């Protein structure tokens, strides 16, 4: 299989190295020459432009910063498509834009997922990334191979767009939790009960969630979290907002009533204003500035 | 070892507690003033009395089961006097970490050795012996009453000072709370985007969000077909309690001056659900959230 892999940042450029260490012929595109020779380093065979990269392939991916981006790569490709190319989107983006840049895909006769990841620059390298997947099943089961060496998980979510809908949502929750946990720590010190404690009993309750049992906020219950290593991500506050801004995106779409997840929104919105680098967890530190 | 054991609220959580210690051969020696509680828990071996002095007079632990802090310590103020010196009280009621040390201090003054040792689970916890106890006081007060907390329990944690108890529950619970709400707004917008709830669930509980919430309280019916969606919202775990939980946890955010955005948001939600809902499993917050 030759792939065009649009988009050689930090989560396009390992993704590209796995598919080149399992079998693929890799072509690729980037704006950013350090990001392109990287990826060239690796045996990507990189073009001045994308529709260049796209014009042999059977499988074209694209890793790109925002709906819009990915919109115009779209429209700036397609027509340099072999019929019945495999488009993936695994940017992260909106719903209503995955599911225009898959309806554009499409009248060109193309097959289209949206294929977002969660699992960051280390799952990419790792080659463990969760690829949460909206389209045609049978669409999917022709991807699988491709998405096979990049991913610890593939799961078929729904129609297209289901993806990127299944991400925020989980993400939406995720934001909250490690919000919530914050707040149960810095309670619980105040009102004298040690963080072990805590962590001993959330985690043996109903409460338990990956915001503790992983990425618990204070140091010592959880030796490895970011907590205990000056809250070096791990998961940065600047992806999260992101992440919750797309997720205040669909609310405001649909007109959904979601008003702890907005809350959380607001939060981490202020929060990157000063602390974008580091860890989410890291928002046991701002809740005094409310 | 067998003990006689006071047993002071026999109401929904008191009168199973007490079967289980009559069924594990301690003497029950019980009062609640409402005679119908009281008589339920005779049926099953308690030996009821007349008041809450007398039933502790030839008791060697006392525990309360009552639904107050106020409560707890008028049962205190009133029986204190009465027991033997040096008898073990136990608080299993759910109740402010102020008034647990307050009644705590109380109790010591007194020459009693006493723990807060409130309980999650249930009815069907306390019935099956499943309840978990998140105890606070001292590590040899705690060995003294391990022998009389077993038969009630599938979990006995430690969990510091007096007090200590009461705010590991009050801590975790508020979470759950937050996380119960954050569910439901997931499951609902997930329905306004056309992603199906069983993807949703098949997600978040495959992924990082996972929880209890969801996993094991799913409020959508169909994914996970013992929660309370499927059954009407019949609790489980009423909204009315965890109204009062959130409560507690508002007073413990009061009284050390904390943050808790998330969790006093919570607290504001469940109040006004309380209202009209506090009868239905608190998983039906969800219905809020869809117009
Ligand atoms: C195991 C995984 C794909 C292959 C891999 O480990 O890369 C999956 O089945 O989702
Ligand atoms: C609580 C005690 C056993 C009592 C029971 O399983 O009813 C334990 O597991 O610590």
């Amino acid at each position: 299989t030759t792939i065009a892999f649009l988009g050689l940042g930090n989560m396009g450029a390992p993704m590209s190295a796995n598919l080149v260490g399992a079998g693929h012929v890799v072509r690729g595109f980037d704006p950013a020459p350090t990001a392109a020779s990287g990826a060239a380093a690796h045996g990507v065979a990189v073009f001045r432009s994308a529709p260049e990269a796209v014009a042999e392939a059977d499988v074209v991916i694209t890793m790109l910063p925002t709906g819009e981006v990915v919109r115009r790569c779209y429209t700036d490709v397609l027509a340099a498509a072999r019929p019945a190319t495999l488009f993936i989107d695994s940017s992260t983006i909106s719903v209503t834009d995955a599911r225009e840049v898959h309806a554009l895909a499409e009248s060109h006769g193309m097959l289209q997922l949206d294929a977002p990841v969660s699992g960051g620059v280390k799952g990419a390298a790792a080659a463990t990334l969760a690829f949460m997947v909206g389209g045609d099943e049978s669409t999917l089961r022709r991807a699988r191979p491709v998405l096979e060496p990049m991913a610890g998980k593939i799961i078929h979510c729904g129609a297209a767009g289901a993806g990127q809908a299944a991400k925020v949502c989980n993400n939406m929750v995720l934001a909250v939790q490690q919000i919530a946990i914050a707040e149960a720590f810095v309670l619980a010190e105040k009102l004298g009960l040690s963080a072990q404690s805590l962590f001993d009993v959330i985690t043996g309750a109903t409460g338990n969630c990956w915001a503790v049992h992983t990425n618990c906020p204070v140091p010592g219950p959880v030796p490895t979290s970011p907590a205990n290593n000056d809250f070096k991500p791990g998961f940065s506050t600047a992806l999260m907002n992101k992440d919750l801004g797309l997720a205040m995106d669909a609310v405001a779409a649909t007109g959904a009533t979601a008003p702890l997840g907005s809350h959380a929104a607001d939060i981490y919105a202020k929060f990157a204003a000063d602390h974008a680098d580091l860890d989410f967890s890291a928002v046991i530190h701002t809740l005094r500035a409310r």
